[PDB]
């Protein structure tokens, strides 16, 4: 009976998946593995010679168009969002990801598939305190009617609103207090509409989009035959994109995230904002879980 500082996570056992890539069509090999202490998570392209490892942080991320990107010279991975996303919702500071080819494979289209394959492999807390990055001062970045804001919050809180346009919304707002990661948004898909797809194709974009990894709508319904998993599907990944945006920068958060018709670029550009902003952030440890306002899992 003691104090007990909350640790770094890693794997605890190799994970290996297959799949394809949601805009390059691409097959995709993936293998995520342990890594030690204050490594991040660094995406490594095992095809090239000599491999070319990129960290998963916000100085790294080119375009964003469609999906968050990182690059390095003239070496690319692709739709980083997701999987980041599941990484952050379990807690994994430290991981190597090696892909097989520039983009991350799309699974179902959610976070569901990751999740599950590393809580199968399980987690391994490692010697040393995890750091958080908690917010201290209120940071805004807008972009016409575009807007994201992280506010100080002890605890982590994403909330989103989305206005589409679109007979199938019948405004999406959610409000998320990490209830938790697995439950609330690991499950939600991504989503295209019919109407964009033929123009996204030509751009190769979209090319292993399908109804088997994302919500396909038309003009007025849902074309997927079994329908959504959460009556607020849309927002709910809009949030699941959030969390994984987020981890670009590198920590946890203490803070809250609020997104008003925000994306890739919004995002990366209000992580960007804030480490600028030296006063708005600051560096922190918990050497006492139990007066600690997050919690995690067992690992
Ligand atoms: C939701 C987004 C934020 C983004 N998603 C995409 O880009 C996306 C997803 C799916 C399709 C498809 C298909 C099909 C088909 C049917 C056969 O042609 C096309 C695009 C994302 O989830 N990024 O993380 S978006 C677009 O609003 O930017
Ligand atoms: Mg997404």
């Amino acid at each position: 009976h003691h104090h007990a500082t909350i640790k770094q996570r890693t794997l605890k056992n190799i994970i290996r998946a297959t799949g394809v890539g949601l805009h390059s069509g691409e097959k995709v090999y993936l293998t995520l593995k342990p890594a030690p202490v204050d490594t991040g998570i660094v995406f490594c392209r095992t095809d090239l010679d000599p491999v070319v490892e990129i960290p998963a942080r916000a100085e790294n991320v080119g375009e964003t168009t469609m999906s968050t990107t990182l690059v390095k010279g003239d070496v690319k991975v692709d739709t980083v969002e997701h999987l980041l996303s599941a990484m952050a919702g379990l807690g994994i500071d430290n991981a190597y990801v090696e892909l097989s080819a520039s983009e991350v494979p799309i699974m179902d289209g959610s976070a569901g598939p990751f999740v599950f394959l590393i809580q199968s492999a399980g987690l391994q807390e490692q010697e040393a305190a995890k750091k958080f990055i908690r917010i201290k001062r209120e940071v805004s970045v807008e972009e016409g009617d575009k807007r994201a804001v992280f506010v100080p919050f002890d605890g982590f809180k994403v909330s989103f609103e989305i206005d589409f346009d679109h007979p199938v919304f019948r405004t999406q707002q959610a409000s998320v207090d990490f209830t938790s990661f697995v439950k609330e948004v690991s499950r939600a898909r991504t989503f295209g509409f019919m109407r964009d797809i033929e123009y996204l194709r030509s751009q190769n974009l979209a090319l292993g989009g399908s109804v088997e990894n994302a919500i396909v709508v038309d003009e007025n319904r849902v074309l997927n035959e079994d329908g959504l998993r959460y009556e607020d599907e849309f927002v709910k990944h809009k949030i699941l994109d959030a969390i994984g945006d987020l981890y670009l920068l590198g920590n946890s958060l203490i803070g809250e995230f609020r997104g008003f018709k925000s994306g890739h670029a919004l995002n990366n550009q209000l992580l960007r904002t804030l480490i600028a902003d030296k006063d708005a952030w600051e560096v922190v440890t918990f050497e006492d879980a139990r007066t600690a306002p997050i919690s995690y899992m067992r690992p």
